[PDB]
C-alpha cells in the first residue's frame, strides 16, 4: 500500500463565493472514503480542519481576507506534516485554492525534494502587488516560489510562511485564462508550462510523458499534485467560481492522474475549487462531485482498463 | 461491390431492459436500408428473426434467460452463415450484445480465419462463473474464446457453441468498465486492447494502425467487426442500457469505421445495445438512432472528405 | 503592429435565410473593437458596407440571386483592396460565404500572391452547374480558382470576377459534407484538405505544421484565412445555417488561429455564417458570437498561455 491520510479544508476566504466550504461535505457524501476503500487503499480520515472566525481582517492594501487564509494555509501545514510523518499521502478535500500555499509548505517540511504538478486554467502565481483581484486564491504559488523572496510584502497572517519551492520543481498543465502579470513571472522565471495550446499540440500523452521525464529526469522523489476542478472544461466542471471554456477533457484528467498514479510517486494531493452552491442545476453539482470524485480515485488506482486483487479469479 | 446482408436481431433476453428489441425496427426506420443504397452499396434485407418465446427457462445459477439468449444466437448464427454463404457482408442490428455469439459464430462457420474488432466500454468477456449480474450480454466473448474452454459450465441452450476464436484474433477499442474477473482474463490470455487510456495516449489515428496491423499484419483476413453503441460516449449515443462517461468521440467511432472501411476486408457486422426506451427526451433517442446509422454508413464506404462515382462531374 | 481594417458585410443572398444579415451587429455588439484595441491591436473600423437592392435578380438556370450576390463581392473587394493598400489585415465580419469571392480577390489585386486557409464543414466549390441548391454561398471557391475558368458560366453578376489564385494555393481544414461533384473537383486538381478524417488521424497540432509549410514551404506570402463558423462543431456555434456534427472543437479552431497569429503572415481573414436568429435559444447565439470573438482574437495575438507588454510586472 501508499496508504492516504484524508484532510477536510471548508475554506473560502481566498474568494468571494462561500459554497466551496462544502467541498469536503458533498464530496465525503458521494462516497470517497469508501470507494477508495473499495479499491487496494488504507484510508485515514484525519478531519475536517475547524478554521476559527477572523473577524477584524481588513485588507492589507488590495489583498483581501489575508489573516484569515493565512491562519487557515498555516493550520492545513501542520496537519499535512503529520499525515506525511505518519508515512501516508496526504488528500486535502477543499475550499478554495489559497490553501495550496499551506499544503504544499506542510508536504515540503517532511520532503523537501518535491515536485509540484498544477492542473488548472489558471497559474495563481500573482503576488499581493501584481494581484487586481485581490483574492488570494489566485496567489498561492507566488508565496511558495523562492525566486518571487523580496517581491512578496509582509501580509499579515503570513509571516510564518517560508517558499519552499523554486521554479524548477512545478509543472502546469491546462492554463488558459493568465493575467498579463503572471505571464511575464512564468517567462521570466523560465516556468515550465503546458498551456492548452501544448495539450493541443502534443496530445496529453506526449504532455504527460515531458511533465514526468521533467520532474522525475534527473532523479525520483515526491509529486504534489494541487488539482482545480476548474482546470478541466465547465462541461465537467460546472459548479466552480471561475470557470474558463477550452478546458481539459474528462478524459485528459483521468489520463493525467492515472499516469501520475503509476510513478508510485504521488506524495500529496489537493481537490480545489469545488462548489457546490455554483451549480445552475442539481444535475451540474453531481456532474462536478461525480468528476472530482473519479478523478481522486484514479490518483490512487483506479484505472480504466480494469483493475483485479493478486488472486486466480477463473 | 461488397454486397450487404440485413439481418434484423430483435432480441432483449441477454438483459434487464426490453427495449432494446426496438433496435433494428427505429434503425430501418431512420432510412439505413435505403441511405445504404444510395451508396454504392447492394442491400439485401433478410427480415427480422422470430424468437421464439421460452416460458420455462429460470436461471442457471446466477445466468438469466439461458434457453432464450442461446436459442436466439443458436438461430442468428444460422441466419449469419447463409448471407455470408451468399457472398455479402453481414450486417445485425441487434438487440443486446450476446446475440454477438451466435453473430460471430456464424461468420466463423465460413470464415474460420476471421477477425474480430469489438468497440465497447465493456469487455464482455464474464464467464458463467465469473459474472456478478447474471446477464448474458456481459459474457459473448467467454463462450468465444477456445482458450475459456474448460472454464465455460454446461449452460442450457449453448450445447451447440463451439469456441471459434483464439486469445490473438481479437482486438478491444474503448474500454473503460471492467470487472475485476474480466481483467485478469484480459492479462492472462495477452489480449490484444486499448482502453481509453490508451486513446487518450496514442490518439485514435495510431491505435487503428496497430489495431489492423495487428490483425492484418502476418496475412489479410476477413474481419468481424462487433459494435456496442455504448463504446461511445453518452453524449453521442444516450438511449443504451449501460452508458459510461469519458467514451469514444462521435468523430473517433466515424474514424474507427472508415478505416476498419478501407481495409476493404470487413466481413461481419454488429450494431448493438441500441435502446430507443432509454433516451430521456426524443431527442436522445434521435441522436442515438442517428450516430448508430452514420457509424453504419461509414462502414460500407461513407468517407467525411466526400465520395464520387468513377463519371467525370465537371 | 499589424493594424486592422473592419469591414461589415450585412449581406444574405448567397442563401435562403436572411438572419445572416445581423452577424455584423451581434459581432460588434459583443465588444469586438473594443476587445481588440484592449490587445496590442490598432483597429480602423470601415463601417458596414451598403448592399444596394437589386429587385430583378431571377436565377441563372438553378442559381439564386445571382446579380445580387454579384454586386455585394464585387463592393466589398474594392473595400478589402483600400484597406489592403492602407497597410492593414482586412477583417470582413460576413453574412454568408459567398462574399468570399470579393474578400479573397480585393485582397489579391494587392497581393496576388496570397495563400488560403478554407475552415469549414463544405469546400464551397460548386460551380454554377455542379450545384443542386443553387444557394452562391456554396460555389465561392470556383470562382477563384484559374483551373475552373471555362467551367464558370456567365453569371449575370460576375463579370469584374478574375479568378486569382490555383489549386495549389488553398488548403481546407474540417472538411464532413462534401458533395459528389465537389469530390470529384478536389481530387481532380488535386487540391491540398484535411477533413476530419485527417484531423482525428493526425491531430491538430500536425495539421496546422502540415498546412503551413505547405503553403510557406517555398516562400513567406500573405495568407487569407476565409473561417465558416460551421467549420467547428455546432455544441460550439450553434446558430449558423449548415451545421454539421462531428466539427473541430472550440480548442482546435483557437489551435489553428494561434498558429496563424503566431507566422506573422495573416493578411486577410473572413468570419462568416454567424446568424443569430438560427440559435435555438440565446443561449446558443451568445455561445456562437462568443466563440466567433474568441476565434477573432485569436487570430490577433490573443494566446492561451498568456500575453504582456514589453514592462517588467515585477
Ligand atoms: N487571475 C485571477 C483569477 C484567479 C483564479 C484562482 B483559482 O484558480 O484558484 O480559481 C485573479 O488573480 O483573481
Ligand atoms: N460487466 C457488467 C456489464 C456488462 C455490460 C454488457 B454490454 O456491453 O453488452 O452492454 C456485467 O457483466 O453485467
Ligand atoms: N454543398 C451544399 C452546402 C453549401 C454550404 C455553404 B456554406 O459553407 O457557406 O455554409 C450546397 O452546395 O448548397
Ligand atoms: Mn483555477
Ligand atoms: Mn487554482
Ligand atoms: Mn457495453
Ligand atoms: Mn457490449
Ligand atoms: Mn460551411
Ligand atoms: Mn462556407
Amino acid at each position: 500500500s501508499r496508504t492516504i491520510g484524508i484532510i477536510g479544508a471548508p475554506f473560502s476566504k481566498g474568494q468571494p463565493r462561500g459554497g466551496v466550504e462544502e467541498g469536503p461535505t458533498v464530496l465525503r457524501k458521494a462516497g470517497l472514503l469508501e470507494k477508495l476503500k473499495e479499491q487496494e487503499c488504507d484510508v485515514k480520515d484525519y478531519g475536517d480542519l475547524p478554521f476559527a472566525d477572523i473577524p477584524n481582517d481588513s485588507p492589507f492594501q488590495i489583498v483581501k481576507n489575508p489573516r484569515s487564509v493565512g491562519k487557515a494555509s498555516e493550520q492545513l501545514a501542520g496537519k499535512v506534516a503529520e499525515v506525511k510523518k505518519n508515512g501516508r499521502i496526504s488528500l486535502v478535500l477543499g475550499g478554495d485554492h489559497s490553501l495550496a500555499i499551506g499544503s504544499i509548505s506542510g508536504h515540503a517540511r517532511v520532503h523537501p525534494d518535491l515536485g509540484v504538478i498544477w492542473v488548472d486554467a489558471h497559474t495563481d502565481i500573482n503576488t499581493p502587488l501584481t494581484t487586481t483581484s485581490g483574492n488570494l486564491h489566485g496567489q498561492p504559488v507566488s508565496f511558495l516560489l523562492k525566486e518571487l523572496k523580496g517581491k512578496i510584502p509582509d501580509v499579515p497572517g503570513f509571516s510564518w510562511v517560508t517558499p519552499c519551492i523554486s521554479a524548477k520543481d512545478i509543472v502546469y498543465i491546462g492554463l488558459r485564462d493568465v493575467d498579463p502579470g503572471e505571464h511575464y513571472i512564468l517567462k521570466t522565471l523560465g516556468i515550465k508550462y503546458f498551456s492548452m495550446t501544448e495539450v493541443d499540440r502534443l496530445g496529453i500523452g506526449k504532455v504527460m510523458e515531458e511533465t514526468l521525464s521533467y520532474l522525475l529526469g534527473r532523479k525520483k522523489r515526491p509529486i504534489h499534485l494541487s488539482f482545480d476542478v476548474d482546470g478541466l472544461d465547465p462541461s465537467f466542471t460546472p459548479a466552480t467560481g471561475t470557470p474558463v471554456v477550452g478546458g481539459l477533457t474528462y478524459r485528459e484528467g483521468l489520463y493525467i492522474t492515472e499516469e501520475i498514479y503509476k510513478t508510485g510517486l504521488l506524495s500529496g494531493l489537493d481537490i480545489m475549487e469545488v462548489n457546490p452552491s455554483l451549480g445552475k442545476t442539481p444535475e451540474e453539482v453531481t456532474r462536478t462531485v461525480n468528476t472530482a470524485v473519479a478523478i481522486t480515485l484514479a490518483c490512487f488506482g483506479l484505472a480504466r482498463e480494469g483493475n483485479h486483487k493478486p488472486i486466480d479469479y477463473l
